[PDB]
């Protein structure tokens, strides 16, 4: 069967851990429990293919295959702070062509400070999808991981 490389990045608070952990235990955590390294695994169906996903939960290497750069639609810092994540993987893969996604999360939350339409200028800078995600109602949390698991697909 195929595995799926996946890493989870962002700047501190923006719900990667409450992400990774909506997709794989269904669960949304209340709490903040600042993460330093976590490694997360399931075998899930996508697309009719049986396939295990990988998840990397690093805190606020050359080996992800795919990478979810998360901000917060109510932290316009952590969106402003999110060029300096890809960057970093764009060095460390060596590679102008890696599957990616830009990620807003929180967006059950009326306090919103960055733009749909300035995320998507964004991504589409960096020729990558933009999808809105809320770790707490799980809107887009499936569409976040299993598009770029298609990502990973067509590179
Ligand atoms: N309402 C709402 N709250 C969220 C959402 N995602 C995360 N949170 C909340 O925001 C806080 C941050 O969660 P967390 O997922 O740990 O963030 P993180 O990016 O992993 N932090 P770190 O880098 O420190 O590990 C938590 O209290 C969590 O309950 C969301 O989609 N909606
Ligand atoms: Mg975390």
């Amino acid at each position: 069967m195929t595995e799926y490389k996946l890493v989870v990045v962002g700047a501190g608070g923006v719900g990667k851990s409450a992400l990774t952990i909506q997709l794989i235990q269904n669960h949304f955590v209340d709490e903040y429990d600042p993460t330093i390294e976590d490694s997360y695994r399931k075998q899930v169906v996508i697309d009719g293919e049986t396939c295990l996903l990988d998840i990397l939960d690093t805190a606020g290497c050359r080996t992800g295959e795919g990478f979810l750069c998360v901000f917060a639609i109510n932290n316009t810092k952590s969106f402003e702070d999110i060029h300096q994540y890809r960057e970093q993987i764009k060095r460390v893969k060596d590679s102008d062509d890696v599957p990616m996604v830009l990620v807003g999360n929180k967006c059950d939350l009326a306090a919103r400070t960055v733009e749909s339409r300035q995320a998507q200028d964004l991504a589409r800078s960096y020729g990558i999808p933009y999808i809105e995600t809320s770790a707490k109602t799980r809107q887009g949390v499936e569409d976040a991981f299993y598009t770029l698991v298609r990502e990973i697909r067509q590179h």
